[PDB]
């Protein structure tokens, strides 16, 4: 169904994150106080399961989570950091990838 | 190409580092003061080129670089950190992989 289209989009984005910083949830162990600051955590790992269980109706629900993942990254980490810089790149990239016009292909 | 047992050893270790923390040089941007503390930096990226140019004579030359990479990691980073813990895992793994007895094969 539309699950297949999301898996195409997901694999496009996972490839843009070669070091897998967005691969499973961030822990307080590696990110002090992450759980207190980000109350809506999101990751490709979580977005994979939600395609496996067809819990995505629209594209717009998928990109909502995708944006939440990048906003979390740009909210917890300083602009100086690898996690911030990669978040902004991936956010702007995915939005042009899953856009109104490019969806017509 | 007689020396490809190094490439066997290398790809065993690279796979133990899925996030690719040992894949190219650490920068002071990512690691404050790295250049001051570690004067002999080493990485799989550097070790790949040195197989491409067959600059490794013995196994013991390869393990020497391998050890330097892990000892750098266990010198610069605190025990608490993911880079330290992965260094000690890879160190104990490579030592059993490239050991006195297993070198018979
Ligand atoms: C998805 O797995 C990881 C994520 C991050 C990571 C990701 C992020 C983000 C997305 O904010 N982050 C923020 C501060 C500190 C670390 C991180 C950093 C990581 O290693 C430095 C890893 C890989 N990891 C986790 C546990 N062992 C390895
Ligand atoms: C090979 O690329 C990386 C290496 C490390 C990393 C590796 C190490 C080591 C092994 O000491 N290290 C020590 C302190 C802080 C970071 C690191 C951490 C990384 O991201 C958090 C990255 C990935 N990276 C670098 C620039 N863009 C992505």
């Amino acid at each position: 169904p539309i699950q297949q289209l999301l898996e195409h989009f997901l694999r496009q984005l996972q490839r843009k994150d070669p070091h897998g910083f967005f691969a499973f949830p961030v822990t307080d162990a590696i990110a002090p106080g992450y759980s207190m600051i980000i109350k809506h955590p999101m990751d490709f790992g979580t977005m994979k399961d939600k395609i496996v269980a067809n819990e995505y109706k629209s594209v717009t629900e998928f990109k909502a989570d995708f944006k939440l993942m990048c906003d979390n990254a740009m909210t917890y980490n300083r602009p100086d950091t690898v996690y911030y810089k990669l978040a902004k790149k991936i956010l702007h990239a995915g939005f042009k990838m899953m856009s109104k016009e490019r969806l017509l292909a």
